[PDB]
């Protein structure tokens, strides 16, 4: 008893239907294709064919209607055909007009209840006639269109010759529906289901070539690249070597290309599967297509032939299970929701290879739009000639500009060409990016300055010169250099009495911070030895272990601290012991150098330990090198006075020590008691007249808090420099500092370093400009004799603006780790960029390389965490919390929730909890918002002065509603989801929310449904309603980091939407709005035009409140009238208008005459002329063209009277004017001299030109325009860093240079110049097992 006349939708239909309702203004789900042929086709018989065939089908006889409260489809008495002929043979570019038409036609939405699914055409050009068909994706997919087109072709061919056409092979779509119902009740569905549930079990944050959230709801922007024959020939060769189709090689390359561009191992490619073979759908035009994940593991170590084989099998498994809807995979895996997705970029394995023959001439079937564009999609396509291939890029026009798309295709073709060169080559040797995309790196150059060889040579140099200059100060006591030198020389003779050992030795120091410790360092260095600091408060196990690890010849301590040392047999020197005190005083004060004994430059100086603990071996050369290479920018003065605020176990102390004593300055030992009390520190620094001052950023924040409460002192300062240490800066917190010392002359010096590169590797001067721009933590540029490269997980350089790990090549590299060669081998590694046997150092710190050459420090990758769905650096979040005014500093930790995965927790310190959340949700995404906070006096200081995250107090369901609005919504979600306790902040799709249930809600709330997908929390739902609620002014983007707000006035006949293509070609430095004149929406034409002064008046009111920045008004064609009238009426309103931009207009000599000319023409005449210069080319129906003609004359009459009224001596409005004319515009002739006629409105006018642009350049050339407008008036996501040197599963070489260093190296990377293989391919543990 099943009927024939009203049928349910298939599972494929039901999904297109939903997508069609999500943006009711969108044509995105239409489909279209054409067939070019060289022949003259009969127009009347061709529509007979379309109309015959359309009735031979079923899906094209359908109209759709809602019921069941689902959606049903009903047949129609007759198949409507919409057929048009258009002859472009009279335009100069006929072929480009035809493609222009087709691109416009496919952008007209279809009313599924209309019942009109067939819009066809015959488009005649000089070479080819194009047979064109569009429809809606619900009734046809790509392969269906081609079926219908082959049938039209057959019917046509018969009709010309008066033959009877052969019977249709088309089956009935009603038994496709039974089959679909059958399958979803079968076992195969529950098999296929669990195949994908497993296959996709891991998928999280699928990669894309651009970071994007919102679901694609718009037609693609295309680019078409021919493939060179040489490459086509090589794919078939490369394919036969691997035993597969050539099309699989291309999938493999494209998959490898995504991985190599994102530097990510987990790649998921969407593949449309035809899903027709094997069943009844083969013969029936319909939509069965399914876009499914292809997961590849793109290892930098993987050979090309291997990935091609992964594709071969992955697709094989896809084709087995392909009947299971990908939309249901996505619902099952909870990948529908906030920015979540199943498939990434797409490519097709189904190419239309069969020429379709209309009469005596064949053509190729080419597809204009198959669906909404998600990230990037490639479509393989053939040519009219045999063995010819072409790529068609298709992208989401919201995320990708047309030149950005062309670039990826250009990059890709070159990558493919390299990919098929050697099947045995690993992809990790291949670069996705082209040379133009890279940034020049600083190559190490020698430093032309010289001080000396060792530290003692250069220090002794300074005692000769100025022996009575002051050296060190502790509390009230001060010593000149000569006394300091003598005291050290005396203690260094005592060392030589107290051990027989000689050579480069190691002397452990357990000491308080006092002058004994300064003397003991110098003594150690004078004696030919290296100092090994230990903190007197260290745990006794660590003292024990350091001493044994360095095999101390001597241990130098005090009477009180000697009790912290075992009786192990080590020799001690106790400085404050009265007998030892005297034994040294009686010693000769002559230098050991006077006897010919001292360190060499390559001998060690100190060994500092990091966190088991690892010791770092530094040389005299390393340290003096630092200062030799920094004199250029830093300019060391002998009258500087430095500050030692940092423990001697931390290499800051080496910097702030030898900064004075190499150069002639006086060092101030700051007791640790006063360093942790920021007020007295400020007392002490001014009192003692300090110049150079080091601090760790978290400490400096506590320091300004003291500068606040004591203005007496802060204006008494005299600092040549203010320096920043081994954390990252958050310049946002520096606002109050420039409010004080902007004119003091004190610079701000930021220095990135790490203990393995000799204290510091980079410098930036922080000025008043870059505090509030917020470009991130900026570490500046590399020291002269160092170098830094930023590399991907394959050890290749990353392009401009991309994450990577920093590798420090240079001469500040430590000799290595103490007794850990295995660390020397995986940390200090062979250097491909540089001289033969040199080596590079893994920082493990993440960085971006910006195109100008500055480095942005992003964070240490060890500590990068992952919350639900997202990887986040804790340092970007700790910054977001310092923006909130009372927040001074903060720290974020992590903990494991209940019986759950992960959550964030923050500890903030005040200056002078729920208000923080509010400010935060307006700032950051919901995923960054810590779970719960805590109030703390200060932050746990670490032994070396950093934030101790291991001591933080541990501070251990979902949040309820707020106002009556919220609960009003919550019960509505239960209506759909049921009685499941939901939280205000919960996600709708995780709590049982269905894809359809979300339309029912956003209906009930009268809100766009895309809003809810992109943000499925009832908080965002409420906040959308109350915080938002006849719109005179249309906003495109109002970003937060916006300097300039561009308000745009449309041309004649245009709406505000004509600036959209500009608004998203404009950098995010700009905010862009357009004012919508009434009656100018061709969709709602039935309101009434208004005059100038009214529009201008109602546009200041909304615009004084809604302006996001200083305004720059843009005008085009007749909009320039309303533009100048705007800047003028703003200027008087007490508004921030800084300028005006004038497109496509020159002032007219006789304004009285244009006004008499315009009033004498019909709008229908004005528009027909604008259409011949290339306007309104996308308007294909007479009804809306009529509407536009009416607007056109209004806008023209209004502009003409305006410029007629105010004459040749206007009211001078006095701003700068940016005049932009297109060089092909017939309405701006003789522009070279005539632009100057705009001087009438102000003194400063400058011209820009777009030579190949015409009058409508604001649309066609928009990219070029934003380039101009930004010149004058003015990202991917965070990935996982998998370092190949740490990759257990790969194979490794162990290398050697001639001078005895060893390095681990991955097999897949080519060998560096000066390095030799000591151990054949093996595992990581094996290779490290082979070092002697
Ligand atoms: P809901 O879970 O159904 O999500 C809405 C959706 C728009 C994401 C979903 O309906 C969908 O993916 N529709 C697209 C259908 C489609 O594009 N078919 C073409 C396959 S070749
Ligand atoms: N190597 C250390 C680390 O590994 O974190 C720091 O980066 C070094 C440092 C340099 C300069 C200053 N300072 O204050 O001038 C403090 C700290
Ligand atoms: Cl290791």
């Amino acid at each position: 008893l099943n009927p024939a006349d009203v049928l349910p939708l298939t599972a494929a239909q039901n999904a297109i239907w939903i997508g069609h309702q999500l943006d009711p203004a969108s044509a995105a789900y239409n489909v279209a294709a054409h067939v070019g042929v060289d022949a003259a086709l009969d127009a009347d018989l061709l529509r007979r064919a379309f109309d015959i065939t359309a009735n031979e089908t079923d899906c094209l006889r359908m109209r759709f209607v809602e019921t069941g409260s689902a959606v049903r489809q009903t047949f129609v008495a007759r198949a409507e055909t919409a057929f048009v002929m258009r002859d472009f043979r009279a335009e100069p570019d006929s072929t480009g007009a035809a493609h222009a038409w087709m691109a416009a036609d496919v952008r007209r939405r279809i009313d599924l209840s209309s019942g009109c699914l067939v819009h066809a055409a015959l488009l005649r050009t000089g070479t080819r006639d194009y047979v064109y068909l569009r429809s809606h994706h619900i009734a046809l997919d790509g392969f269906g269109l081609a079926m219908v087109l082959r049938r039209v072709a057959h019917v046509y061919g018969a009709l010309v010759a008066g033959r009877e056409p052969a019977a249709a092979a088309f089956g009935a779509f009603a038994e496709v529906i039974d089959a679909d119902r059958a399958y979803h009740a079968s076992a195969a569905c529950e098999a296929d289901r669990a195949y994908w549930r497993a296959y996709c079990a891991g998928l999280d944050d699928v990669p894309t070539l651009c970071a994007g959230t919102s679901l694609p709801s718009e037609i693609a922007v295309c680019h078409t690249a021919p493939v060179p024959a040489a490459l086509v020939e090589r794919l078939h060769d490369f394919a036969n070597e691997c035993g597969t189709h050539w099309i699989n090689v291309v999938v493999a390359a494209f998959g490898a290309f995504v991985g190599r561009a994102t530097s990510r191992r987990d790649i998921t490619i969407g593949v449309p599967m035809m899903n027709r073979l094997g069943g009844v759908a083969a013969s029936v035009p319909c939509t069965t297509a399914n876009v499914l994940p292809l997961s590849l593991d793109v290892r930098p170590g993987a050979r090309a032939e291997a990935l091609v084989e992964a594709v071969d099998t992955g697709l094989a498994g896809m084709r087995r299970h392909q009947r299971y809807r990908a939309e249901d995979i996505r619902r099952d895996c909870h990948l529908i929701g906030e920015g979540r997705r199943l498939t990434g970029p797409q490519i097709n394995v189904d190419v239309y290879t069969d020429p379709i023959a209309f009469g005596d001439a064949s053509g190729i079937a080419r597809v204009v739009s198959a669906g909404p564009a998600d990230d990037v999609s490639l479509m393989i396509q053939r040519g009219d000639m045999a063995d010819a291939l072409t790529i068609v890029g298709m992208a989401n026009p919201a995320l990708y500009r047309p030149h950005e798309l062309a670039r990826w295709i250009e990059r890709f073709v070159a990558f493919t060409t390299a990919f098929v060169a050697d099947p045995s080559c690993p992809v990790g040797r291949l670069d996705a990016y082209l040379p133009g995309d890279g940034v020049e790196v600083h190559l190490p150059e020698p430093a032309k300055r010289s001080l000396g060889a060792t530290l003692v040579e250069v220090f002794e140099r300074r005692v000769a010169e100025r022996p009575h200059a002051s050296a060190v100060t502790l509390d009230h006591t001060t010593w000149d250099y000569a006394e300091l030198d003598a005291r050290a020389n005396r203690l260094a003779r005592h060392f030589a009495a107290s051990t027989p050992a000689r050579g480069n030795l190691r002397v452990a120091l357990l000491l308080p911070r006092t002058l004994d410790a300064i003397v003991a360092i110098l003594a150690t260095l004078k004696f030919g030895a290296a100092y090994v600091p230990i903190d007197p408060d260290a745990p006794a196990e660590r003292i024990r272990a350091i001493i044994d690890d360095c095999d101390a010849a001597l241990v130098v301590t005090t009477v009180d601290l000697a009790s912290r040392i075992d009786a192990s047999g080590r020799r001690l020197v106790v400085l404050d012991a009265p007998d030892t005190r005297a034994a040294v005083a009686a010693a000769s004060a002559a230098p050991p150098s006077r006897d010919g004994e001292g360190p060499r430059a390559d001998d060690l100086a100190y060994i500092i330990f990091t966190s088991k603990p690892k010791g770092v071996k530094i040389t005299h050369r390393n340290v003096v090198r630092l200062f030799e290479a920094t004199d250029a920018w830093f300019h060391y003065r002998d009258d500087d006075v430095w500050t030692m605020c940092h423990a001697y176990v931390f290499d800051a102390s080496v910097w702030e020590m030898w900064g004075a004593l190499l150069h002639g300055g006086r060092l101030v030992v700051v007791p640790p008691e006063t360093t942790r009390a920021p007020d007295a520190l400020l007392e002490l620094v001014v009192r003692e007249g300090v110049t150079v001052f080091g601090q760790i950023p978290s400490a400096f924040y506590r320091f300004m808090e003291a500068q606040a409460d004591h203005p007496a002192l802060r204006q008494a300062l005299r600092l040549r420099y203010q320096c920043f240490g081994g954390e990252a800066l958050d310049p946002s917190r520096l606002k109050p500092w420039f409010d004080w010392h902007r004119d003091s002359g004190t610079r701000l010096l930021n220095m990135y370093g790490i203990t393995e590169t000799t204290i510091n590797a980079t410098y930036r001067f922080i000025d008043e400009r870059d505090v509030d721009t917020g470009r991130g933590s900026l570490i500046g540029e590399v020291y002269a004799d160092l170098g830094i490269v930023v590399l991907d997980d394959a050890l290749r350089p990353v392009p401009a603006g991309a994450y990577g790990e920093m590798y420090v090549t240079g001469a500040g590299l430590a000799q290595g780790y103490l007794n850990r060669p295995d660390l020397d081998a995986v940390r200090f590694v062979a250097n491909p960029y540089g001289p033969a046997g040199t080596r590079m150092y893994r920082s493990g710190d993440v960085a971006r390389l910006h195109p100008d050459g500055v480095l942005e420090y992003v964070g240490r990758a060890d500590q990068q965490v992952k919350v639900r769905g997202y990887r986040i650096e804790l340092g970007e979040v700790e910054a977001r919390l310092r923006e909130y005014a009372p927040v001074s500093d903060a720290v974020v930790s992590v903990r494991r929730d209940a019986v759950g995965d992960v959550q964030l927790v923050a500890h903030v310190v005040a200056r002078r909890v729920e208000a923080l959340r509010a400010h935060l949700r307006e700032r950051v995404p919901a995923y960054m918002v810590p779970a719960a906070f805590g109030t703390l006096d200060a932050l746990p200081m670490t032994r070396n002065g950093k934030v101790d995250r291991k001591a933080l107090p541990d501070i251990s369901v979902v949040e309820p509603p707020r106002d009556a609005l919220d609960e009003r919504i919550v019960e509505l979600w239960r209506e759909q989801c049921g009685d499941v306790a939901i939280g205000i902040d919960d996600n709708f799709f995780d709590v049982g929310g269905d894809s359809i249930k979300a339309i029912r809600v956003a209906r009930a709330l009268d809100m766009p449904v895309m809003a809810l997908f992109d943000a499925p929390t009832v908080r965002a739902c409420a906040d959308y309603l109350r915080d938002a609620l006849d719109r005179t002014l249309h906003h495109f983007k109002r970003p937060a980091q916006a300097r300039v707000h561009m308000v745009c006035v449309p041309f004649a006949g245009g709406s505000a939407l004509s600036y959209r293509e500009l608004a998203r070609a404009l950098p995010d430095g700009f905010a862009c709005s357009a004012l919508q004149l009434p009656g100018h929406d061709p969709a709602a034409p039935d309101e009434a035009f208004v005059d100038l002064d009214t529009t201008i008046d109602r546009a200041v009111d909304r615009l004084l409140a809604e302006a996001a920045a200083p305004i720059v008004v843009y005008g085009h064609c007749a909009g320039n009238a309303l533009a100048v009238a705007l800047v003028r009426r703003l200027a008087g309103a007490g508004a921030n208008v800084i300028g005006l931009a004038i497109g496509g207009m020159l002032l007219d000599e006789d304004a009285d005459a244009v006004l008499d000319e315009v009033g004498a023409r019909s709008g229908e005449n004005i528009v027909d002329f604008l259409r011949q210069i290339g306007g309104f080319k996308d308007v294909l129906d007479a009804g809306t063209l009529a509407a536009i003609a009416r607007m056109t004359k209004h806008d023209a009459m209004q502009a003409a009277t305006f410029f007629a009224a105010e004459t040749r001596a206007p009211a001078r409005l006095d701003v700068p004017l940016h005049v932009v004319i297109g060089g092909q515009d017939p309405l701006t002739p003789d522009y070279a001299r005539r632009y100057l006629d705009w001087r009438r409105y102000s003194d400063a006018v400058e011209l820009d030109v777009i030579p190949d642009g015409g009058h409508y350049f604001v649309t066609e050339h928009a990219d070029t325009l934003a380039g101009l407008l930004a010149a004058r008036w003015l990202r991917q996501a965070l990935r996982a860093f998998l370092n190949p040197f740490d990759d257990e599963d790969e194979v490794h070489y162990l290398l050697a240079n001639d001078l005895g260093a060893h390095s681990l190296w991955p097999a897949f990377v080519p060998l560096p110049g000066g390095w030799r293989v000591v151990a054949g391919p093996a595992s990581r543990d094996a290779c490290l097992g082979a070092l002697p």
